[PDB]
């Protein structure tokens, strides 16, 4: 009854593909509001160049520079 084990390392899981994120060409962005009931006045944020993106301290919308966004890598941070 000894059969040759089939090693299926294929494990597919999609952790969603749509977070509230805006692609910017400027490291300094002017934020103003958000989604749902999240809203705040115009503020100026600075995206860390060695980090790639920055989250708003008020609203859950995250901002990322186009260079870090158009990278064909798995940015696995959609939901925790």
């Amino acid at each position: 009854m000894r059969r040759q084990p089939k090693t299926r390392q294929e494990s597919a899981r999609m952790s969603i593909e749509a977070p509230e994120t805006v692609v910017v060409s400027t490291w300094k962005v002017a934020c103003d509001g958000g989604e749902g009931a999240l809203g705040h006045p115009r503020v100026w944020l600075s995206i860390p160049h060695e980090t790639g993106f920055v989250e708003c301290g008020y609203c859950d919308r995250r901002y990322i520079h186009e260079s870090f966004a158009a990278a064909k890598l798995e940015h696995h941070h959609h939901h925790h």
